């Protein structure tokens, strides 16, 4: 994958799984509204917005999501699927999440932005 990081760390690694549609990459303060599958990159867990049929909504760059999310989403156009390989740094860290996280775990997330507003 592509590192898209700032601090060029390889801390988000980017595939594009799907070309989107649109020209527009949505801006911060965005509302964005997303599909995603996201699991531990050694699959212990997973979660996804269609096991609630539900679109993920969320404010890009306010910090309501993994730092890997308002990073990733802001590269993507609409109609795009990206696949996200993200480091500690970058999600729950050495701290983790526990139950959910353990410390020092990689995350794997396929996010399709469907639309956004400003
Ligand atoms: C700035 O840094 C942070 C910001 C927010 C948080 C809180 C967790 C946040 O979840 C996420 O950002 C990511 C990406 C959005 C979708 C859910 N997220 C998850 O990691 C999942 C995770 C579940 C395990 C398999 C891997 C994916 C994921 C899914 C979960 O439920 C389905 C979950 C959860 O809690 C850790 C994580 O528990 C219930 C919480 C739900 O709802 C939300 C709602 C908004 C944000 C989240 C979860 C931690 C941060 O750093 C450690």
């Amino acid at each position: 994958g592509e590192d898209i990081t700032s601090k060029k760390d390889r801390g988000v690694l980017k595939i594009v799984k799907r070309v989107g549609n649109g020209e527009e990459t949505p801006m911060i303060g965005d509302k964005v509204y997303v599909h995603y599958k996201g699991k531990l990159s050694n699959g212990k867990k997973f979660d996804s917005s269609h096991d609630r049929n539900e679109p993920f909504v969320f404010s890009l760059g306010k910090g309501q999501v993994i730092k890997a999310w308002d990073i990733g989403v802001a590269t993507m156009k609409k109609g795009e699927i990206a696949h996200l390989l993200i480091k500690p740094e970058y999600a729950y860290g050495s701290a983790g999440s526990l139950p959910k996280i353990p410390s020092n775990a990689t995350l794997f997330f396929e996010i399709e932005l469907l639309d956004f507003k400003g």
